[PDB]
């Protein structure tokens, strides 16, 4: 580590570890279950043409029951959820669902985050 | 209220990680791959498992010429180098834009370069 | 952010890294049953005016709240993510996280403390 | 138990951020400070509010000579530079350790270099 090159490498390595640790899947779903926004991370690590602008329940029917509920919950109770095996075609995965309030106060969107464990 | 706060937070975090992500690979003197990061794995047809202990020149022959010169430069002048990617066959896909390549020598206890570190970055203009 | 020149890209890259670290930055120390501090963040030390001191002796106004939260974790043997604090450590909220540390035997000799900021 | 998984996790993260953190400062081409890290503030006598709209060369006079040569290099050769901090008085106050300095020019739409970025990195040997 006496050479500046080594220091440089260390940094790059550490940043790579930090980034790979915080890496998570993210998309935003409209209240008709369509995706208005997604991670390069989600798109590059799961399951046609592109995820942007289509149905989540139809993209992952293997967990469409589980998903509908977790989304439906958010927009009705209007709060975040946090769930505990595997819930996507990517020990397991954790899911987080945040409702997004419009300026009037109505939810028309939820944020979906899946974390690898 | 607190919901948009959480949402905006996850959104921001996500957007920084997407913009800071880069490919990283470590190779021996013989151009044998010893380490690779998740971003690298996901942008080549190969898994990191098969790539372990393979020669990067052999694994990517369309970029071998360019890559060898770049690695060899770092081995001989004994210092890191940073530049955009000169040669038309890119090692990695992009997903007008371009790619920077960084090459960093790793010195042994004795002083000699025994590994070198490659990082590829993606820029959109 | 006129990223056509390569120097501009590097500067963007650094500013972004800086932004991320600012975001993730938090205060961490580790105390034992004595309430003595045996480990602490550079972040923590650079943000309050430390190793070997008593966490309660250091922050007098908060001492009441701090003891509770520490002693909770070790009795439940589980974690305590919480906000509530009035008299916390140097509105703009500060969330607190306490995590027990099971020693080789199984009994808890330490807890981790984490304080976070929010805009 | 699960408790140790969380602790080690926070410790890991915490030690990663300690090692990746660096001081960052943007200066106009007349040496006037435009933007600065929280991490930079914490390690100088000044605070961010006070520093903004002031000349770096005036704020750290014992370092001005070295800093001007570094910033001017960027300004004239139109390129970034990276080296250890070579002058005896270090800008920032942090088993021997040493500091690295990176100067990066920033081009305007026109082409002209109107700001430069400064980043000070801390290394630790042995």
């Amino acid at each position: 580590l006496y050479f500046q090159s080594n220091a440089m490498a260390k940094s790059r390595l550490l940043l790579s570890e930090l980034l790979d640790q915080l890496s998570f899947a993210l998309c935003i779903v409209r209240n008709d279950y369509v995706i208005v926004k997604v991670n390069e991370y989600f798109e590059s690590r799961v399951i046609g043409e592109t995820m942007q602008g289509k149905n989540i329940l139809e993209l992952f029917p293997e967990s469409a029951d589980y998903l509908k509920r977790k989304i439906d919950t958010a927009l009705v109770i209007e709060s975040s959820s946090f769930s505990s095996e595997q819930k996507p075609h990517l020990m397991y995965q954790n899911l987080e669902v945040i409702p997004i309030h419009s300026e009037d106060g109505t939810i028309e969107h939820v944020c979906l985050c899946v974390y690898d464990v």
